[PDB]
């Protein structure tokens, strides 16, 4: 499924992640496309933070759903 | 070293700790003075959140420094 | 007044500025000593970004305040 991730700076990026894929894998993909280490990423969907050991299905993320990516120290 | 913490109510509380004090350690002092639970205390310094396990030295906090105390709003 | 500028690792530099000093001017001081382009300088404080055309008085910054200097990369 094609997803759209947006950062606080407004930068948008299109990624291809499977519906049954874990957040851990998503972070790795972001590190590939953007170059931002997974341990520096923080995904927030609908105001709810996304944990690593969970699937996109656990957050009911539909197609074309805006995912927010902020900083994580 | 005296620091100034701005509460959510807009109250500037003055605390006395050491540079080697842990972030979460000072939180207890906020509860002893104001009564805000450390678990509800979200401290952010210059746009960057302070890790409870870190110290004031880690963020170069000195006397007269002001701390932004925000609400601990998590993913709901 | 002297202000503290924190990087990321821990290195904190101190620069003296005026109360009505513009952010773009402060960036120029950092570009001189540290040698970092102001266009790539992302100054964050209180959880918000400081605009170049704004003054220190605009954000209500006091003396002896530590700000965080982040890198402003322009990719996608």
């Amino acid at each position: 499924m094609q997803i759209f991730v947006k950062t606080l700076t407004g930068k948008t990026i299109t990624l291809e992640v499977e519906p049954s894929d874990t957040i851990e894998n998503v972070k790795a993909k972001i590190q590939d496309k953007e170059g931002i280490p997974p341990d520096q990423q923080r995904l927030i969907f609908a105001g709810k933070q996304l944990e690593d050991g969970r699937t996109l299905s656990d957050y009911n993320i539909q197609k074309e759903s805006t995912l927010h990516l902020v900083l994580r120290l």
